[PDB]
């Protein structure tokens, strides 16, 4: 019931994942982000800025529990926001979240 975790890792090793608020906003603006993942513990300001951007540009977004789990899913210690730049991986992740 946590298949999204290894899948996001697969997407990252396929170089289809970018992380960090600034870089994610860049992918959204370039129409390359097909799914954005943000943590429930993101700062109020960060969550607001990112979700407003996603909604404006019609990019789907989903939230995961913590920055530890999001970071670990892609081999890092912690991440607050990431973007998946491949439609295939995005569609699969959306159905698992
Ligand atoms: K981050």
């Amino acid at each position: 019931g946590m298949e999204w975790f290894p899948l996001l890792g697969l997407a990252n090793r396929a170089r289809k994942v970018v992380s960090g608020e600034d870089l994610v906003i860049k992918e959204i603006r370039n129409a390359r982000a097909k799914l954005v993942l943000l943590t429930e513990d993101a700062s109020s300001n960060t969550a607001k800025k990112v979700t407003d951007k996603c909604n404006y540009y019609k990019v789907p977004y989903k939230k995961v529990e913590s920055r530890a789990v999001l970071g670990r899913s892609i081999g890092k210690e912690a991440r607050v926001v990431v973007a998946v730049t491949d439609q295939g991986f995005a569609n699969k992740l959306i159905s698992l979240l």
